[PDB]
C-alpha cells in the first residue's frame, strides 16, 4: 500500500569526517535496496556534502529545519527555496527540541509547512504528547491538536505527499519507546482525523513513528499496520541503521 | 594601527551557481590585496561550497548567527564546533535582523559570544540604534548596553581578537547611512567605553561600520580613525564590493 520510509534525523552531529564515512557506508550498504525509502538530515552545513557523497545511491537528503523567508535581509535564516536548491527532499518541522527548546508555535510550524509543500519540499511534521499530557489522558488532543493547526487552516490536500512522524517525547532519546500497541493506536487515530475531512488523503500519508527506535524494536514496531517508517535518531549515527533500514524494507515485501 | 577587515553579509541570498559566480570572480578581483583582510558570510548550507571555491585566495569565510550548544539532541541547531569544521571564523551575531525578527536577547547574545570565543572563533557583535533610539539622543546608552552585555558578564578581555559592528537600524538597507561624523563620533564613543575598564584592548579591537555603505561612501567612512572596516550588506553580492575593499586597502597603505 503506502512505500515506507525510514529517515534519519542526525540532530547536532556532524563533520566533514563523519559525514564522508556514514553516507559512504551507507551508499555501499544500501546498495540494490527498493522496498524502503531512506533519507539523512545532516546539519546544514553538511548536506551539500552528503548530497555528492550519496551520488549512485538512493538516500534523499533532508533538512532539521526551515524558516518562513525565501529571500533578502534575513540574516541567519534558513530558506526553503535554497534548502530545495542544494537538493534537500524532507525537511523536519515541528520536532519538539525546537518546540521546547525554541519555543516553536504551532502556527509558526504550520505557516512553515506551508512554505515548503508551496515550494514542492516533503514536510515530515513532528507530533507528539509529554509524559504529563500522556498520563493525564490528552495524547488524542495534542496530537488531534497539533495536526489540525495545518488541518483546519490549509486543508486536507496539504497532507497530500506529507509525512506525519509522531513522536511521544516521553520517548526521545531516554531509551522508552511506544510500544508497538501503543505506537499504532496513535497512528491510527492519526490516520482517522485525517480521513474524517478525505479519506483519500488519509490512505496515501506517511506516518513514522519517533522515539528510541533502534534495531531491536524496529520490527516488533513496523508489524503495525499503520507504521509506515521511522524517523531515527541516536542510531542514525550507528551502523545499526542499515539493520532498521532492512525491518522496513523485507516486512515490505511480505 | 588596526589592520582593516571588510566583511561581507550575504543575507539571505544565494544559490549554487550565484556561489560559483561571485566567489571565483572575487578569488581573481582580489589577487594581492594585502592592506585589506576580507570574509564572506554565504548562508550555511553553502560555506563549504564558498569554502572550496575560495582557497588558494585569502578570503575568509564566516557564518550569520551560531546556537549555544555543540553537539547533540538539539535538532535545528547551528555549533561554533561544526562552524568551525567546515571553515568559517567569522560570526555575526546580534544583527538588527535576528534581534527584532528573531527576538535575540543580548544575554543570548553574549552567551552566543562566550560559545564562539572559547571555541576560537571570531565573534562579530553587530551594534546599534533605531531611528527612534536616535531621535531621542539614546544612542550612547543603547550601544553601551548592548557592548555592556558582554563587557559585565565577560571582561574586556573577551574583546581580544573580537569584531564590533556599529549598524545604526535606520541605516541598514534605507539607503541612509551614517555621515563620517556620526560614524566615527560613535564608533570612538565605543571605544573611549571599552577603554574606561581596559585601554590595551580597546586599541586592538576593530570597529567596522555597517548601514547602506557602498563603493561611493567606503572612502569618506574609511578616513574616520575609529572606523577600522566595513560590514556590507546589499553591496557584498555586487562587484562593488571589490571597489569598496579597494577604498579600506588603499587608505590603510596611506
Amino acid at each position: 500500500m503506502r512505500h515506507p520510509l525510514v529517515m534519519g534525523n542526525w540532530k547536532l552531529n556532524g563533520s566533514r569526517h563523519m559525514v564522508h564515512e556514514l553516507v559512504s557506508n551507507l551508499r555501499k550498504e544500501l546498495a540494490g535496496v527498493a522496498g524502503c525509502a531512506v533519507a539523512i538530515a545532516p546539519p546544514e552545513m553538511y548536506i551539500d556534502m552528503a548530497k555528492r557523497e550519496a551520488e549512485g545511491s538512493h538516500i534523499m537528503l533532508g533538512a532539521q529545519n526551515v524558516d518562513l523567508n525565501l529571500s533578502g535581509a534575513f540574516t541567519g535564516e534558513t530558506s526553503a527555496a535554497m534548502l530545495k536548491d542544494i537538493g534537500a527532499q524532507y525537511i523536519i518541522i515541528g520536532h519538539s527540541e525546537r518546540r521546547t527548546y525554541h519555543k516553536e508555535s504551532d502556527e509558526l510550524i504550520a505557516k512553515k509547512f506551508a512554505v515548503l509543500k508551496e515550494q514542492g519540499l516533503t514536510p515530515v511534521l513532528c507530533i507528539g504528547e509529554t509524559e504529563a499530557e500522556n498520563e493525564a489522558g490528552k495524547t488524542e488532543e495534542v496530537c488531534a491538536r497539533q495536526i489540525d493547526a495545518v488541518l483546519k487552516t490549509q486543508g486536507a490536500a496539504a497532507f497530500e505527499g506529507a509525512v506525519i512522524a509522531y513522536e511521544p517525547v516521553w520517548a526521545i532519546g531516554t531509551g522508552k519507546s511506544a510500544t508497538p500497541a501503543q505506537a499504532q493506536a496513535v497512528h491510527k487515530f492519526i490516520r482517522d482525523h485525517i480521513a474524517k475531512v478525505d479519506a483519500n488523503i488519509a490512505e496515501q500519508v506517511i506516518i513514522q513513528y519517533g522515539g528510541s527506535v533502534n534495531a531491536s524494536n524496529a520490527a516488533e514496531l513496523f508489524a503495525q499496520h499503520d507504521v509506515d517508517g521511522f524517523l531515527v535518531g541516536g542510531a542514525s549515527l550507528k551502523p545499526e541503521f542499515v539493520d532498521i533500514i532492512n525491518a522496513a524494507e523485507a516486512a515490505k515485501q511480505a
